[PDB]
């Protein structure tokens, strides 16, 4: 649930 503003922005499943 939690994704993290990267570029790309990650996110993962939590």
């Amino acid at each position: 649930g939690f994704c993290h503003r990267s570029y790309p922005p990650e996110c993962w499943p939590n």
